[PDB]
RNA sequence: ACAU
DNA sequence: CGATGT
């Protein structure tokens, strides 16, 4: 199997999990950065990855771009065909943010239709991710 | 076990 | 070493 290099490519970064979250999206093959989230204080690894795939999803349908998306989540990739992320995160005030977030792309989901196939990106064969917080 |  | 997830 090989790299689909026409291809949009999302990741998460977290400085503690739960902790600070950001994610990126960028070309497979330049590694341009496309987008890139204003970091959420408090968040989990796979709530953020969830978020790059549905802002993915977005930016894709907004630009009329038939491209798919790269994820190594397989967590996210799950949450995102099921349009419903069973993250195990508190809901608090200190959570509030991220919960909204996520509860919004849920709501994107259940409201807007796409094509854009959402693959796993092979890290075991094809190493980190392009869009990898190094 | 697998994926992060 | 710890945590998030199927
Ligand atoms: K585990
Ligand atoms: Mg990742
Ligand atoms: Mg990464
Ligand atoms: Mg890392």
């Amino acid at each position: 199997e090989e790299i689909i290099w026409e291809s949009l490519s999302v990741d998460v970064g977290s400085q503690g999990n739960p902790g600070i979250v950001e994610y990126k999206g960028v070309d497979t093959k330049t590694g341009e950065v496309l987008f890139e989230r204003e970091p959420i204080p408090i968040g989990t690894n796979n709530m953020g990855e969830f978020l790059a795939i549905v802002h993915g999803l977005r930016y894709l349908k907004e630009r009329n771009s038939r491209k798919p998306i790269y994820s190594d989540s397989q967590t996210a990739i799950k949450w995102v065909k099921d349009k419903k992320a069973k993250s195990t995160l508190v809901r608090n005030e200190e959570t509030a943010l991220i919960w909204k977030l996520v509860d919004e792309a849920e709501e994107w989901l259940n409201t807007h239709t796409y094509e854009t196939p959402i693959l796993k990106w092979q890290t075991d064969k094809w190493g980190a991710i392009k869009a990898d917080y190094g």
